[PDB]
């Protein structure tokens, strides 16, 4: 018989969660799977404008799922049934500010610029960093292909999750909380098993799962190589057809290691990449134009 | 044989301030100085063992304003590298994690097989049971340097009596190892000398060395909380007697510089 | 219907306790008594190694009990039935660290040196300094003599309590908490009443209840005189048979007062001692050897 | 607690020509180096004990040409001199005897009382259980020097678990010492002669000593089967390391000739 009209504020709250057992079952068309995953942690921000982190929802996405990749390699089509996102805090009540989660149906779209247009997305949620909240995504009934090669994201992907936080104090906690996913997936058509590696060249051709991305921003060339995961096993090898000024430089990353030379006309390099944070790149190769060659990237 | 139940302390956790997580591993075999402290004396007179109960407990000692998370997990393959990212860590079955101002209990199921208790060259898939991983990733700058403690509750069975194994470690500079695994010897450059990696925690580690010829310098302290050498080294025949107190694993407390392959003898004893 | 899966941390906790009535009853063999006592308070420690306080459990112990001494003077044998120890805090949740309580069956044994061997004692308890906990000691059925004169502690005593605390911060509370005892005692054989004073000499002879202790650590002699209680009534008088260099000095104590001289061959001194903390001594007498004389110590 | 069963060897017997017997004694306590060699490690972690079985055996190793008698007895008072006549030896209950080429078994009944383990100084009537007496009197002139061996079969239980005791012995030339009772030190007269006696049988005895001042002589073997010293002696602060092999009781190396009450430090370790 506590007082309803009066509320109290504690120093901190503790949430306890243990490991859950995934469920796999068979049916007439294919298999159904139920499980849970962890995405990432959140950091503080001392400005008055938000900073965004994004995640694309596809079954063949190494940056989002970890154990669904092995069972998604035997099939071609998918359909989601249930999708929930959960936030878990790690900070006391002295921390002030807000955190926000939103979901959009267009995968190929930049994040919004200001705070006013962020609140115009349907179904957005926001809270204080010392409490938990749940976002539930409704689903439709449409079968889509799995992501391989290069295609329009409007044809194969389901949507994208956006996470943001803007306003904290000068002396505050370094990390805020973590985000988990509960999913239910259906699979349709069996096929032979496929390889897990990314092979491509510099003329916009990709023939594998989405692991890395390339950008030009050409001032005396200079090619950027952005990674999308944290799997710490990234091995990259590159073949040169003509003379290159420099290759295999460390732009901004935790560690770098290269073996062979690059000053030959026909030469193969080999590098190992350690990644600690999302979007960090460990390659910067300058040329005089867009060159001819072949690159291969592999996890573990 | 005999049956014994008990509770022992392993180690204390420390504050982690950088972006990447930190992992510590522990191998569960009765002949391990880095895991047990009293079972190693009764395990030196037997050949086989079996576990019937196993549990792990975390006990906090940090204030309520300390933010972060600690994690514990157990796996079956004793010969495996530790994971890189957190998502592969949370995919291990039975993993637990909590805020550092509260406690939690990890329970491990057991089977009924008999394995050899020994230290040597043999396969870890044949003689070991599993491995424990403890992970700490996110803390701040204005937080306490100590978080908590980990303890083990167990029940074990031993089978066949045999002759007793010696408790001190005897060796020399050209690599020959026998006895309990208490310390490791490493070298980087022949001119620079050797590093003395004490891979266990304790007090009153007694080390004595013999020099068969002249040495440039000996007895240098690097990362010891306390150091005391009472016997000097001079010319052809001399001995040394050093007492080292060690706080954390792999400090590398003793440094001696000589030529490439000197002759001598070293004895290491715990307490 | 509170949330089981979520816990809260308050600023402070308050425990309230009032005085309890002891129970005395008679039987065929003797009398039985039930009551409660207070031992001492605990202080902070900024090191990483524990500091210990000990208490010997005997009915004729002035340092442990206060009102059982008067009823234990009429009897010779005893047997315990119930023994419990309780801790009560006085500090908020900002204080970090641990406190520990343990019990051992050997009265004549030094405390352990490190933290690892402290946890090997059966039935030890430990907690944070802003909560309470209870230690219960099981008992056996063996009659023992009361403590008078000089005897082996293995023959007359029951056991010893050890209290410790090791790790606190630089800016913290000065005092941590307090310890109370609940007991049940049986008494057996009636006898005439005995005196309450301690009379002895320097050749290892004691003829009374344990109030003080003597130690030599002979460098140009120098006799230490340690007190075991806080009863503030300690009067000590000493007779000299030969010439003494100095007598009746204040080593480390709150107050000291001496009346007569000591530079005579046959002389009697008289001192009053104020004690604020356990183990503080207020006497330091240098000689050339172990001397011949007589000392008497009395409370109040 | 725990319950153990074991079998250990005490000593071997020698011949005696004169018809008056020669007596050897053994005090039965779990914390006794002169009777047990493996039980002391388990006894160092507990406080109370009870025996439930106790037997003794004799195993001959002499030919049938050798004639005479050997005799065994047990008494329940640990502080008592041995008898000076044979009829008082035969008045003890359970006395057994035979010719030295045949064996026999002695069985001792037990009682259910709890006793403390033995510290350095205490009363023998409070902590001990009894004492074993072995006697030989009659042998021929042309006979073998060795007669037989005595073994113990036991069953014991331990109750109260406590902290552990360090296995090495640390001491100095004054009258203070600590640890288990491995060796004993004494002095004889104003001219410095120091006697060093070992109370156990074993080849693993390692002794290291420190000299604060100059010593005229050190490390001279007196009655050992083998003696080995590796470090020299100097007038300044210097250590000396020695390895001792012990065959019989009271056999040791003893050479200190510096002062009546010198300054130094010694460490004794077994195995």
């Amino acid at each position: 018989v506590q007082k309803v009209t009066r509320l109290s504020a504690p120093v901190a709250l503790a949430y306890r969660e243990v490991s859950t057992q995934p469920r796999v079952s068979t049916a007439r068309d294919g298999i159904t799977r139920s499980g849970s995953e962890l995405i990432t942690t959140l950091k503080k921000n001392t400005d008055t404008e938000p900073k965004y982190t994004t995640a694309v929802l596809n079954p063949s996405e190494p940056g989002t799922f970890n154990q669904l990749i092995k069972e998604a390699a035997q099939y071609e089509k998918y359909r989601f049934t249930s999708l929930r996102f959960r936030y878990s805090p790690m900070s006391p009540s002295t921390t002030g500010g807000k955190v926000a989660l939103a979901f959009d149906r267009d995968a190929a779209k930049p994040p919004p610029n200001d705070l006013a247009s962020l609140y115009n997305i349907e179904g957005c949620v926001s809270s204080v960093p010392w409490t938990g909240f749940i976002l539930t995504v409704p689903t439709d009934s449409t079968d889509r292909f799995v992501a391989d090669g290069i295609s329009d994201p409007k044809l194969v992907d389901f949507g994208k999750l956006i996470m943001a936080t803007y306003g904290q104090g000068a002396n505050d906690a370094a990390q805020l909380g973590e985000v988990r996913v509960e999913y239910t997936v259906q699979l349709k058509n069996r096929t032979g098993s496929t390889s897990d590696a990314q092979i491509g060249d510099f003329a916009g051709v990709k023939d594998g799962p989405r692991l890395v991305s390339w950008s030009k921003t050409k001032g005396t060339a200079g090619w950027e190589h952005d990674c999308h995961f944290l799997g710490t096993g990234n091995f990259s090898l590159t073949l040169f057809y003509e003379k290159a000024p420099v290759s295999g430089l460390e732009n901004a990353d935790a560690s770098d290691f290269s073996v062979l030379g690059e000053a030959a006309a026909g030469s193969v390099q080999w590098a190992g990449v350690k990644v600690a944070e999302r979007g960090q790149g460990v390659k910067m190769v300058t040329t005089e134009e867009q060159p001819k060659g072949k690159w291969q990237a592999l996890r573990i």
